[PDB]
């Protein structure tokens, strides 16, 4: 029912679109609670440095594991779900979204460059919960917009909160009933419920097995 | 070269956005009526509403032209992948209709794929309740493999080599290229085993 979400970033401005998709309502409620934090904050030199080379070399900088123990020291505590996307993360799925919307206390280490030196998650997983987690089969430049995925998924599932209230769905209509030489199925205006759930499920199936086979 | 255009009714939520444009329309901007409706209750039943084809027609006949590849986010869309994006990294013209409520009446693709081409695709197995997060993921995943900008990753290290008792892998502190390299595919097959076994061909979990 209620929820506070922490997301660590090096880019906070990235995650105003969800302070702002929040309703009043549940804020005053004490439902929900996101606050961002720009992981700078924890840096130790006076160039604010979050990467540095990556042993056994390769491609690209990781990020420092100093500053990132630091932030989330600060921020986690033993009650917390630490929420650690990168591509090499376990699938995120529905499943995943309704465990974690009754969670009190969600933290989003949102990493950029190649990813969060490995013990950053190793080291926090002695004290607290933590899930290295992917959005998806393809590749982002870091962890923002996989967190703004997360966090509507999952807060769209906690009453109240978003205002918002297996195979495939299928197609959707409204009015008109024709609209550029195309009608509506005319079985969703026969007043046959029976006859159209059956229409439904075979519009499901059709296209479950066009566009998503594997989930049968 | 490429130019985005994204049309959506929540035009902020687009903001986390010279070889690429991106520019964010209103669709409420092709509406007449005060009200500014752009749903309507379902045809057959059902809960929640569904976007008015009329609207997104005009707002689409404006934005789009046959060259256009017209991407629509939805939960029972085709998979978004990298090759996907990898396939629409050499796009001129990206158009992306991001819809509310419970989505947007069908005939809107179907009649703009008699026009051009038309992509409806879903960026993973959950449920979102609109299309534009879905629109940051597809433009970052693409914007990245513009000219001119498998297996799942092991972990990575850096300084310092020892921390909080934790030490860095002994083997990437040694020098010995060839052994790093095998370390680093081990490292990965073994991830991708137990984190994602359907890339490799097993059951999933
Ligand atoms: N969830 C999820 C993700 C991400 C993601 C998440 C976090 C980070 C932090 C850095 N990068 C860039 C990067 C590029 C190459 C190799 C490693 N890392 C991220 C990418 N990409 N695709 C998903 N489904
Ligand atoms: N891509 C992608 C998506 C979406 C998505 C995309 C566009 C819309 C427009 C409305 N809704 C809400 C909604 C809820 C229930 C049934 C239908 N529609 C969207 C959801 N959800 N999950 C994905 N991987």
């Amino acid at each position: 029912g209620s929820m506070k979400i922490d997301v660590v970033t090096i880019f906070p401005e990235y995650l105003q679109p969800v302070r702002q998709s929040l309703p009043g309502k549940a804020i005053d409620a004490g439902l929900v609670d996101v606050a961002v934090h720009d992981l700078r904050r924890w840096t130790h030199d006076v160039h604010k440095s979050v990467d540095d080379s990556p042993y056994g070399g390769g491609p690209g900088m990781v990020m420092k594991p100093t500053v990132w123990g630091d932030a989330l020291d600060e921020i986690c505590t033993s009650e917390t779900l630490l929420v650690v996307p990168t591509p090499a993360g376990y699938p995120f799925t529905q499943e995943t979204a309704w465990q974690w919307s009754t969670e009190d206390h969600l933290v989003i280490a949102c990493g950029r460059y190649e990813g969060i030196d490995q013990r950053v998650a190793d080291d926090a997983a002695t004290r607290m919960r933590v899930r290295e987690v992917s959005i998806g089969d393809y590749v982002l430049n870091g962890g923002e917009a996989a967190a703004l995925v997360i966090i509507e998924a999952v807060l769209r599932l906690v009453p109240g909160v978003l205002g918002n209230a297996s195979l495939l769905e299928g197609p959707s209509y409204t009015r008109p009933p024709s609209w550029r030489g195309m009608d509506v199925p005319p079985v969703l205006l026969s007043g046959d419920h029976a006859k159209i759930a059956a229409w439904r499920a075979e519009q499901s199936r059709q296209r479950t097995i066009e566009r998503r086979p594997d989930l049968l």
